């Protein structure tokens, strides 16, 4: 297993432009257009990013694209900021990738101001940063997913997505 099948696995598929579970307008695997309520926003986004006229739909190999930028994008947030980077560091294969994960879906910013979680994990102690995170609109707004990050960070194994 490996970050991609598991964002993968966290985030679906979708070829046509779709409102997620906030309102906001979202394609592919997991790609954010915008929070504008204008459709005619997220055509324009779309658009852009795709280098065509759309007309709200695209190809699998054209979400894969968006997909690996997205993917890229996230590790380099991580390696950027002060705050994520030595977390990151210490940490194990698995457990990296759930910190990818969650910078992916949150973006650096967000994940960067989960102070106390960041410090468990950098101490390794596991079951309190899960305590810790679980405290949060994140856990709330999506438990399913949460749970199975949280899981890779305790175990430190691909167990929540088998
Ligand atoms: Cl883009
Ligand atoms: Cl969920
Ligand atoms: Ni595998
Ligand atoms: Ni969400």
């Amino acid at each position: 297993m490996n970050i991609f099948e598991m964002l993968r696995i966290d985030e679906g598929l979708r070829l046509k432009i779709y409102k997620d579970h906030e309102g906001y307008y979202t394609i592919g695997i997991g790609h954010l257009l915008t929070k504008s309520p204008s459709l005619n926003a997220a055509k324009s986004e779309l658009d852009k990013a795709i280098g065509r006229n759309t007309n709200g739909v695209i190809t699998k190999d054209e979400a894969e694209k968006l997909f690996n930028q997205d993917v890229d994008a996230a590790v380099r947030g991580i390696l950027r900021n002060a705050k994520l980077k030595p977390v990151y560091d210490s940490l194990d294969a698995v457990r990296r990738a759930a910190l990818i994960n969650m910078v992916f879906q949150m973006g650096e910013t967000g994940v960067a101001g989960f102070t106390n979680s960041l410090r468990m994990l950098q101490q390794k102690r596991w079951d309190e940063a899960a305590v810790n995170l679980a405290k949060s609109r994140w856990y709330n707004q999506h438990p399913n997913r949460a749970k199975r990050v949280i899981t890779t960070f305790r175990t430190g194994t691909w167990d929540a997505y088998k």
